[PDB]
């Protein structure tokens, strides 16, 4: 599964039903789909030329770049799928260099080196090592040049970026608002806000947690921003937008951002309560509702949040927002986020 | 679960992404192109509204000015019903709806939910009912109404005072090379071609409410002098509402009704960069009042293709673009100051 290559036509054209207006309507415009919560991946990354990429790497290798960290899971999946190919490319040209791709657990961190146009390894992702520290790795060096048709999925071809930026690739971003529901999204983030008495964040699904910055061009309601109010941190591709807020909550810099997939919404973790209490503990690291031993922590408080509570759902269970604390300071087997972003 | 209650569902072809995708999300359509006839306003309570009106008149509100063409059509269509309801309550008061020509100006008064014998809706600027004593932007859409012919939307009186355009009917979105700010009468399009910039805008009428920041893209660090469509004319405070070489078209042909903006030459005309060209002025039509064509145009420091308006009486150029020949032959120029 990695085949190599080697009616306004700028717009979407089709039909949809608008459930709110209760109208079936055809024509042209902009259609944003939910691709984060989709069964398969409709999209796969590809290099414009594997040979080109191999050249990019060996060059960066000469200039002392020991490896790379992917921007996203999709990018990782490319490096994973194209490594054997890149390696036979180097091998057959007499280049003493092999690409090595390690499993990625947790958030995709940024790095400061950049691949440019044109030991003996190039290490993609993995744990932090003294041998190949992040500071000598490349990150966010590629972007989408063109899209390629496929039967099963659609191809995205990567070129080398012309400049140095921390911005997420805008080619794959879809932001939209209609019927007072607002969506900031790309291939791995789906962030939904809605008007109900007030405008506020309602739900978010993060396929992984990345470290690029959400571009202003693709951001709604981005005036008069106070970053410390932004639920999802801008250092974690949180859109710098007033939609990325919830009354009674500040930036979740210590949310469980290193668990892999994270779903944010506002409801109670199963079998728990949350109470307003001026005697509750101050905000701290996001905390799970099950201990290491597995037992359920039922009673929770908050000093000044609003209900329903900010809830995180991950592979290992349910967590609460930073402002929500265990009512009883007696449980010692806590599982808490050790992130600071 | 709520995502069903407010979303769109269907299929579309995305040429840019070379794919056919189905699913759920937000589909923003092109409505200023023929779809204004498939949407009607109706007051949610003609009875209540009548009471609201007789109260406002009783408090020194001589009349009203519609936010938009669609609102005006509702007034035109409900006045007979309103009047006959005012009769039944024994109220010396009748609604008068005059033709609306030009831009839909704003007014400072508001209706509330709780001399002459008339309530004048729209029209020219009388002194028997000045704009300063009229209400404006007191209505918003409560819910939508199913129809085969048209989608109905029912209006409530606003609980609050604001210059903001009703947000319920706004659709704003960006994907691939394309950014749209739109509602039922405005379609404002910008595109990424080397740079993000305004490419085209169609305005069914020119209104004077303000485009809400909640539905504005790229709204950070705004220099209002660079916004092409003025914020006083529902221009979005967006860096998408910009074109290099051009500043705010405060003196556009905004009083002509329908206006379309794009970047292209007026038929039979040329535009050349000249250091000796005149400075920004009111926008000028390519035909003179008699009906003669002006062919030669200059600009000092605009970029090309030229900023172009099209209205019901012809083609016009942006404020920076000036007739190269000084033998001024009674031009037709915008008199609007926005
Ligand atoms: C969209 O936004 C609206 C608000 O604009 C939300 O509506 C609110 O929903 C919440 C719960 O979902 C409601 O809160 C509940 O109120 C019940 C009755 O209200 C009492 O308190 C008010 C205080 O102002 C008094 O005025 C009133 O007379 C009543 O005495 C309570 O019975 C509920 O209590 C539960 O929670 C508390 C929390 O501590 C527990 O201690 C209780 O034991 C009990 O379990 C609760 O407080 C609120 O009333 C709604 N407001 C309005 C205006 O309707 C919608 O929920 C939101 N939509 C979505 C989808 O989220
Ligand atoms: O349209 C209505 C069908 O119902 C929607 C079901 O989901 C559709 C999702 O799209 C995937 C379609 O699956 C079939 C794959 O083909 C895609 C388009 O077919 C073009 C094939 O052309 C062959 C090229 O030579
Ligand atoms: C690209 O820009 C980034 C940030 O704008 C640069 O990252 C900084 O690099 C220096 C030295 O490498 C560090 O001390 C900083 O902490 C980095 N800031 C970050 C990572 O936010 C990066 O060096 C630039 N890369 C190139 C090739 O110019
Ligand atoms: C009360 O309001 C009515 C409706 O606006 C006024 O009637 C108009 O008066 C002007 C005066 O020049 C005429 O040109 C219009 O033709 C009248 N409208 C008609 C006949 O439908 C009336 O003058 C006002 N009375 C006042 C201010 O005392
Ligand atoms: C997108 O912008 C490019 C400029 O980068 C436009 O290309 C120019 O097109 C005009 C007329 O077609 C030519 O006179 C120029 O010489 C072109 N420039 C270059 C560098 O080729 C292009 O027309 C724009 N396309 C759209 C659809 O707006
Ligand atoms: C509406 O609000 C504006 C902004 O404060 C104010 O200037 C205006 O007088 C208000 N009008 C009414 C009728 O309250």
């Amino acid at each position: 599964x990695x085949x190599x290559x080697x009616f306004q036509s700028n717009a979407d054209t089709g039909c949809a039903i608008d459930i709110s207006r209760q109208e079936l309507r055809c024509g042209s415009g902009v259609f944003i789909h939910n691709d984060v919560e989709a069964w398969m991946d409709r999209y796969k990354y590809y290099p414009e030329t594997p040979q080109g990429l191999a050249k990019i790497i060996q060059k960066a290798h000469k200039e002392g770049v020991c490896g790379l960290r992917s921007v996203s899971r999709l990018e990782h999946q490319m490096w994973e799928a194209v490594k054997d190919e890149l390696n036979t490319l180097l091998k057959e040209n007499g280049v003493d260099l092999s690409v090595v791709v390690e499993k990625q657990e947790g958030m995709y961190k940024s790095a400061p080196k950049r691949l440019t146009a044109t030991n003996n390894t190039f290490v993609v992702d993995g744990p932090e090592t003294k041998e190949c520290p992040t500071q000598n790795r490349a990150w966010n060096s590629l972007e989408v040049e063109d899209f390629g048709f496929g039967l099963t999925s659609t191809r995205m071809f990567l070129k080398v970026r012309e400049s140095n930026t921390t911005e997420c690739d805008s080619k794959i971003i879809g932001t939209a608002v209609k019927n007072n529901l607002a969506i900031h999204s790309d291939l791995s983030y789906w962030i939904e806000s809605r008007l109900n008495d007030t405008w506020k964040l309602e739900r978010a699904v993060l396929g992984e947690v990345k470290s690029c910055t959400w571009p202003e061009t693709h951001t709604l309601w981005g005036d008069g921003i106070l970053e410390s109010d932004l639920i999802i941190p801008v250092t974690l591709a949180g859109p710098r937008s007033n939609h990325n807020r919830r009354p009674g909550y500040k930036t979740q810099n210590q949310g469980p951002w290193d668990e892999g997939r994270v779903e944010i919404d506002f409801d109670y973790c199963p079998g728990t309560t949350v109470t307003l209490s001026e005697s509750c503990g101050h905000r701290g690291p996001a905390t799970r509702t099950t201990t290491e031993s597995g037992k359920l922590i039922t009673d929770w408080c908050c000093r000044s949040c609003t209900l329903p509570p900010l809830r995180y759902q991950t592979d290992s269970g349910c967590w609460y927002g930073m402002e929500i604390r265990p009512q009883r300071h007696d449980e010692k087997t806590l599982v808490q986020s050790q992130v600071n972003a």
